[PDB]
């Protein structure tokens, strides 16, 4: 069949890189703010090829009135945050959960931790440490997922592991195949 997946989350948390790596098997060479972009892809499940319609959105508040146009008929929504920026995890509870429940009631939500490669990146550890902070831990991610009612919590690194990215869509597809 066909599955519609929409990806939301704060600006620069890694939404576009995640989608580009999965659909185009290519990591973006530069950063360009996204408004809307649509990608097509297909995933095989138990001797079956499912067609995926993927929607990239803007993490910017300036597009709060535009973003909702992509929600209708969504099978699953991936809420992303940046493991290297704890503040982006707060947005999941403060903004994203409420927006999805408002426009996508009954849709399956998946909490996705992006840029896992930075959790052990020395420069990042040092910068965060100089301000009494640490990268988001797996446990913090998992607890947030339960708090907002997400089907599950999963992490990835579009930069270092293409497989971690494919796993996300593998799970997303399964969560929809059996609604
Ligand atoms: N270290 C690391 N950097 C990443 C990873 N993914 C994306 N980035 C970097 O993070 C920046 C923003 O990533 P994007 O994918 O464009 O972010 P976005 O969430 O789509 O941003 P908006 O369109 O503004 O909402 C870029 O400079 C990427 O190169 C990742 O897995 N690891
Ligand atoms: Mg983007």
């Amino acid at each position: 069949v066909k599955c519609k997946i929409v990806v939301v989350g704060d600006s620069q948390c890694g939404k576009t890189a995640l989608l580009h790596v999965f659909a185009k098997d290519c990591f973006p060479e530069n950063y360009v703010p996204t408004v809307f972009e649509n990608y097509t892809a297909s995933f095989e499940i138990d001797t079956q090829r499912i067609e995926l319609s993927l929607w990239d959105t803007s993490g910017s508040p300036y597009y709060d009135n535009v973003r909702p146009l992509s929600y209708p008929d969504s099978d699953a929504v991936l809420i992303c945050f940046d493991i290297s920026r704890p503040e982006t995890l707060d947005s999941v509870l403060k903004k994203w959960k409420g927006e999805i429940q408002e426009f996508c009631p009954n849709t399956k939500m998946l909490l996705v931790g992006c840029k896992s490669d930075l959790r052990t990146d020395v420069s990042t550890l040092v910068e965060l440490s100089n301000h009494r902070q640490t990268p988001v831990s797996y446990d913090q991610g998992a607890n947030m997922a339960k708090q907002i009612g997400a089907a599950t919590y999963i992490e990835c690194s579009a930069l270092q592991s293409e497989n971690s990215v494919r796993d996300i869509f593998h799970v997303a597809t399964l969560a929809c195949v059996n609604k």
